[PDB]
């Protein structure tokens, strides 16, 4: 019952007061420092896997043109409404729709003039939210390949906005009108082994090929080329050193007519959600020379590569994640109702994404005790940020709160405290205490 | 200059390789990690001034309702007239951007686009009523961040325990339909903002005066006196006063030139209606003049006020058994606004005198001389030369060095002079070389930005080398 309980801090209707829009939520302040340890540790992993990936920063407006190479003004459809964002720049949209409500068949042709006029100038000036981050990487290609000295591999990554007009958006994060995404797009030379299957060879991993076959599977044993190989390698432990457990993480290869056209290769990464089963939080795309051949044609502008008296196309290997998704599923599958006196709900988020990772109780709401957990408090900010500081209710209804959020550890000061100057710690998990020196708190 | 400066990697005119819309940015490599050094700083900063303070990350489309009760829709608007003919009436151009949720759009829109003095009558019923349905379901790209704090105040309250002071802060983007966009960064269509809205009780005294009453700043009152005060001094009540004074701080730590920043006092005729205390953080840009990077905003109760009328939601507070809505003190930033101070500000021609051949001669060279600890880019890794040795070294000491910091460049094309060149442009504070004598005896060379003085130091120690 993810509904309920993501309303605890995690995320909420967008503009909740109101009537929210479907397919778009805020999220609170637990759902955004949880997205930002994902998106944290997601940049940290991909864009060290080599020295010239690199994270940009591109607008989320694009021009019209950018999505007749990309194909989505004449595909993006669904049954045929096409799901892009139009974004009117200029005063002539609203001079036309001014025009449109105040329309009677009685007028002159001067006002139907008028009409025509402006949405002439406002079609010309129209441009798009972008449905994608992709887009950004391969346009922004030309300048930043000779930026890093013309070598390849080069890696652009975006972790941003975009923006789909969904008919039925639905469950919570999964379908959403705006998201976040993360793409690694990797512009390659096909000819030559850039990437070091040995590193990744022994990987083993749930695979499930395109013929339906659910096979346990080592990277080297892959039916795909070495180089999208080794990257289904590193993918699978991203996921591993998140925390997602082994049996409800796999790989889909998806058949030639299941897979977006100009994926040569389309593997879903696939989290089985404990509230709506398995769903892909993301893929691995190998697009050939595809992407720059099409923005080459369409743009008029260079995009080839020189080696060896000889030009090409890059080609490129995308690695896409959603972020909303990604979250989603850290809640989903560590959200645990737990049985040993009562029932509790407890978060049981791995320790490095917690969105808060420390409590500091004082046991009674004596001013003894409070004046001993406020010095605690003040110790361990600079160690951790941020910590939940209460004294207020029972010892353990202030327990059972931070379970439910997910808090690692609790640090309760009692008179014991007072006297040798040791804390208890409890432990999110086992639910077992340790006494420890407030000096011996960091470790 | 600095329009050819930013295109080494800090931003370029957005889709650059098509017909980019003026307005619009994409930030290269470098651009991108000095933005995100900045919005850490400014986190790290804000977010711990006090303890019930927190980000939220709002959706960027807010409904039509919420731009009602803030006034967005009647009032946020540019004067607009429309060579060498007449000028017509001056009139008043709403900035804000809709966006069309559904399929409502496009129908009502391929009337409108394949419109024409030809159409039946039956056409034209038909798009006044598809216009209609349209404009019933749109929605709008919020040109600021604050409403989302504001709208999502009812329920974080109850969450925090009903505590006041609540801070929430928001990082991310708005949008404007402008005119005119003009010099880079500083009037943009697409833009990042950092916000911090602060909820509390005025008459409640939770920010102690103490901590920043004799700091110093530059200060322009409304009426134009120029002068250098104490937060103490400043025309405030307390509570006001005191953010003047941890904002001076946070520029401060930043490495803003004294000189270079000052708080002006907006006028009655010249602030929003309803700040009721508007004060603009200006930066001296070299380039540009005085311009603003930020605001202080005093609102009152206006905020929560509109909200709770327009939605019919309680946003009250229940103090001492009296309900009271909470006021808002807003500091509001211009992110990229700031990234462009941090370009500007310390791009530098420098001219200066260095020993060479046994005596001292003239030079002169482009540094970026950005404060080190937001250099987007800390260390650079240079192989003397293109020879298998040093460049198995280099790689070995790149491989260390990046547990240190991150990102690294690395980079062996051309002379050593020319790569010092390179990242001297970029700002990046230390260069690393490995020689020859590196082979022997395990050493390197230590090229520092600002001195432009070379250190041996064994591979071992390197990680001690000073960020500031």
């Amino acid at each position: 019952d993810p509904k309920e309980y993501v309303l605890k801090g995690f995320f909420y209707p967008a503009s909740e007061i109101y009537n929210s829009i479907a397919g778009f939520y805020d999220y609170g302040y637990l759902g955004t420092l949880l997205k930002n340890n994902f998106i944290n540790e997601w940049k940290n992993y991909f864009l060290r896997l080599h020295p010239n990936f690199w994270e940009v920063d591109p607008a989320i407006v694009m021009p019209k043109e950018v999505f007749i190479a990309s194909g989505h003004l004449e595909n993006f459809n669904d049954p045929w409404f096409n799901l892009m964002f139009p974004i009117y720049i200029g005063p002539d949209s609203q001079e036309a729709l001014n025009l449109l409500k105040n329309l009677k068949e009685n007028v002159s042709e001067q006002y139907i003039k008028d009409i025509i006029e402006r949405v002439k100038k406002m079609v010309e000036n129209e441009a798009y939210l972008r449905p994608e981050t992709a887009q950004g990487p391969y346009v922004m290609f030309k300048r930043e390949f000779i930026l890093h000295r013309q070598k390849l591999p080069l890696g652009l990554a975006v972790v941003g906005k975009a923006f789909r007009n969904e008919i039925s958006p639905r469950q919570l994060l999964l379908r959403l009108r705006e998201f976040t995404q993360a793409e690694l797009q990797i512009f390659f030379d096909p000819e030559d082994n850039e990437f070091d299957i040995n590193e990744v060879k022994d990987v083993e991993l749930n695979f499930l090929d395109k013929e339906g076959n659910y096979k346990r599977i080592k990277v080297k044993d892959l039916p795909f080329p070495e180089f999208y190989a080794y990257f289904v390698g590193k993918v699978k432990q991203f996921y591993e050193r998140l925390g997602i457990p082994e049996e409800r993480l796999r790989f889909r290869e998806l058949s030639e007519k299941e897979k977006a056209f100009y994926n040569k290769y389309h593997v879903d990464i696939e989290i089985n959600f404990p509230t709506y089963g398995w769903k892909e939080v993301g893929g691995i795309h190998y697009r050939t020379d595809h992407d720059l051949s099409g923005h080459m044609k369409v743009s008029g502008k260079d995009l080839t590569v020189q080696k060896d008296n000889k030009k090409f196309i890059p080609h490129v290997l995308e690695l896409s994640f959603g972020v909303d998704r990604n979250v989603l599923a850290l809640i989903d599958l560590f959200l645990t109702e737990e049985e040993y006196k009562e029932k509790r709900v407890v978060l049981k988020i791995p320790k490095h994404l917690a969105p808060i990772k420390v409590a500091v109780f004082p046991l009674l709401k004596k001013p003894e005790l409070i004046e001993k957990a406020k010095e605690v408090y003040n110790m361990l900010k600079n160690y951790f940020y941020p910590i939940i500081y209460d004294e207020q209710g029972s010892i353990g209804r202030r327990y059972r709160r931070v379970d439910e959020i997910g808090v690692p550890y609790a640090i309760t000061i009692d008179y014991q405290t007072l006297e040798d100057n040791t804390v208890t710690i409890r432990d999110r998990d086992t639910m077992k205490q340790v006494r420890v020196k407030i000096e011996d708190l960091p470790n």
